């Protein structure tokens, strides 16, 4: 449990069966993380109505490449890279990322950054905080109760570093078990008023053509699938699963999709810190539900504040 789960051995193996459509690397961010940690991180466990699209929405041509960052270029939400830190929180946080993002593609709103913090603490039907929790929950939590922005409940972990020497001066997060934190009902400065937020709409969504469909009119949302030891080791490229043992669910925002030397593929925005993958990305195989990552995403629509 204390054991790496890496080695230069298994990492060459990965790298022969992949065929070179993408590159693992050993003596990368995660060289030295170990399996307790790297369970920690996949933070899914454990319903809304199915999303209908019009007939309008059914029939356009879908581009064979698309990028929210671009389609939505004044919402500066979207490209960033969040850090759940050493919790298992990616439940919450992609959820919130995802949310901030729909505030500017929907709900009229360019800047604000939903609070995972708040929901990773309050919302108990969701999960365990911490030890883990359900999207779908998450978003219909969105609905019922609804979220302040980090102004007012900012995360409440750092960022922190696998790195021994953090390119960014990032602590390592060894060093730190997080739990979960307790539910507060004003901002950490309590002399800034809490505003909530909230959507009117939550739903799910299954499969590679609701994805594509979902992203282009919508923009980013949140999906899951399941965590080998090979993906700790990803450095660049198409992802696929090769080897190595399952350590977890994972919940991930999906931001674009396109085509690479003949691979379809996914972007996505992880939430390890800028320090993994591709500047905090990954892109992984689209087309045939690879790791499950097709098999269920859930989303929402936000109410735009005030009135007009
Ligand atoms: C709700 O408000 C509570 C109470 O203020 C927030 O709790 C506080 O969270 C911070 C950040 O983790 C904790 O800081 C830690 O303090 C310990 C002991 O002083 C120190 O050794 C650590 O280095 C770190 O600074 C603080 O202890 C903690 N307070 C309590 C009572 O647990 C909480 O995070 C807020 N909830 C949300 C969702 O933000
Ligand atoms: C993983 O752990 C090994 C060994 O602790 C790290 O290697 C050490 O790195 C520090 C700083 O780079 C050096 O001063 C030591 O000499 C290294 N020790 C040995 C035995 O190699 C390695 O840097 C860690 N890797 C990462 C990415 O954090």
């Amino acid at each position: 449990e204390d054991a790496p789960v890496l080695s230069k051995a298994f990492v060459d193996r990965v790298n022969r069966l992949n065929r070179g459509i993408w590159k693992a690397k050993y003596d990368g961010v995660m060289q030295n993380i170990t399996l307790r940690e790297a369970k920690r991180l996949n933070g899914v466990i454990k319903i809304l109505p199915k999303r209908r699209f019009t007939e309008e929405e059914a029939r356009a041509p879908l581009p064979s490449s698309f990028d929210s960052a671009e389609a939505w270029p004044n919402c500066p939400t979207i490209p960033q890279i969040a850090d759940q830190s050493a919790c298992g929180s990616c439940w919450a946080v992609a959820a919130a990322s995802a949310m901030s993002d729909r505030f500017c593609t929907m709900g009229g709103v360019q800047d604000v950054h939903i609070s995972a913090g708040d929901l990773l603490a309050c919302c108990s039907d969701c999960g365990d905080g911490c030890n883990g929790g359900d999207p779908d929950r998450a978003w219909a939590y969105f609905s019922s109760t609804g979220l302040v922005s980090d102004y007012c409940q900012p995360y409440p972990f750092p960022h922190c570093s696998h790195h021994s020497k953090s390119k960014n001066g990032y602590p390592p997060c060894s060093q730190f078990n997080f739990d979960t934190p307790k539910c507060n009902y004003t901002c950490d400065d309590p002399t800034i008023p809490v505003v909530n937020y909230r959507s009117w709409t939550s739903y799910a969504l299954q499969g590679e053509d609701d994805y594509m469909r979902e992203l282009f009119f919508r923009g980013p949302f949140e999906v899951a699938f399941d965590v080998y030891e090979d993906f700790i080791a990803y450095n660049s490229g198409v992802y696929h699963h090769v080897s190595g043992q399952y350590l977890g669910g994972h919940a991930v925002r999906l931001v674009g999709w396109g085509t690479s030397n003949g691979v379809p593929y996914w972007k996505i925005a992880n939430s390890w810190n800028t320090e993994w993958g591709m500047d905090g990305y990954f892109l992984i195989r689209r087309g045939s539900s690879e790791c499950g990552i097709e098999d269920g995403g859930s989303a929402g629509i936000p109410l735009a504040p005030n009135t007009a």
